[PDB]
């Protein structure tokens, strides 16, 4: 087939380019990789970062997971529309899956996985505060409408957010602390449901625990 | 008394790019000009979470990150200038190549030839070498070896995206006690800059590098 997913299976930003391909009804090719011991072909086709995911569409890549779905919203444009039809919606919808990417992930997961003591905490402080910007961002952005980051269109920004509801039990676990969704932030618990119950995202996103294993397996790597 | 306002540094590359792109749409547009050390309270209102510029607001609409204004700009003034090549593929490298601009050739070579010393500094310029020579590649791939542009003939995001940071050449120069060897190791770049710089919004928009390097030093001075 014409189409291959280069990818390590708890990557948040390789599931979006999964989660992507299937709500377009692509049939692809899926290659796990380790990153201890990296694929010549990975290396070939992301030599200057040297990172999943990997999208190859006709043996050419598709590299950095946000332009990579903007890439299969862009490839497969006659169904399933990802971005949003008003130019500043769009700008507002790459805004907030950037500062997924910088701020709930960069600036709060990553470190709630590699630090300790007063810095984890100040980690959690940080999820809390991006988790409620991004509360803030669903009712902007589905204009009250519910339940996805596109009201009743399942899209970019939904696909670029939800497999960090994979790893919710793994920031839990390594900050040893309970993150309050339903309470604090119920937008998100109710889009994480309803996200759930689609096909795309039953088929590609992994069980908790075992991504929970996984980031405390290299959690020690650091710490 | 104009519909679109954009907060700003004069010498930041990120804002030029604002810029140049709606000079190249034929947008009117008012500038305010921020001090990072006394934000203006628009910025915050507008910016609140990165506090940062560029900021471009059309018709009380905040728009933020300069790539991502790029595309808005050119996808809220369609009719007129594209910026965005036809293929999603090339849409997809072009993008690539500005994350790369911004990731890269900047946050790991110019910024650390203005932030750093010694061993740093030369390794930041080795970088800077083999970025430029990526670019250089970038330049041919996109453009398909059609002159002058990233676009070809067609001056587009990718042109906009990097074509702020030949104001900071000098600087960089300067900071590092070097020279780059654009004419004779990067002659595309060499060539497509100069073809950059016979446009109107280029040179309306674009500081000397004179005092670009003056600002640069001043501030690496700060981060000694
Ligand atoms: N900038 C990339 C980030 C991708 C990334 O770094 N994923 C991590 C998952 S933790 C990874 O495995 N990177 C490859 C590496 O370790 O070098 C994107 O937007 O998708
Ligand atoms: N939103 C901006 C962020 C770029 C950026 O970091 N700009 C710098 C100036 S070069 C800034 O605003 N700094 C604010 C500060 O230093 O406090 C963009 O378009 O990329």
């Amino acid at each position: 087939n014409q189409v291959k997913v280069l990818n390590l299976w708890a990557s948040p930003f390789g599931l979006r380019v999964l989660v992507g391909l299937e709500e377009k009804g692509v049939k692809y090719e899926y290659q796990e990789e380790n990153l201890a011991s990296k694929s010549e072909l990975l290396l070939k086709m992301n030599p200057i970062h040297k990172k999943i995911p990997v999208l190859i569409h006709n043996d050419k890549p598709v590299l950095e997971s946000l332009i990579i779905v903007e890439y299969i919203d862009e490839a497969w444009p006659n169904t399933n529309p990802f971005m949003p039809s008003s130019a500043y919606e769009r700008a507002r919808a790459r805004f907030w899956a950037d500062f997924v990417d910088k701020k709930l992930y960069d600036n709060g997961g990553a470190l709630i996985m590699k630090c300790k003591g007063e810095a984890q905490e100040e980690a959690k402080r940080n999820m809390l505060e991006y988790l409620g910007l991004l509360e803030g961002a669903l009712d902007e952005l589905s204009g009250g409408i519910k339940p996805y980051f596109g009201g009743e269109k399942f899209g970019y920004m939904d696909i670029a957010f939800i497999p960090f509801a994979s790893w919710f039990q793994a920031w839990e676990v390594m900050g040893n602390w309970k993150i309050p969704l339903e309470t604090q932030f119920p937008r998100l618990h109710e889009w994480v449901n309803a996200c759930m119950e689609r096909e795309s995202v039953k088929k590609v996103l992994p069980h908790p625990e075992k991504v929970a294993e996984f980031a405390m397996q290299m959690r020690r790597r650091f710490v």
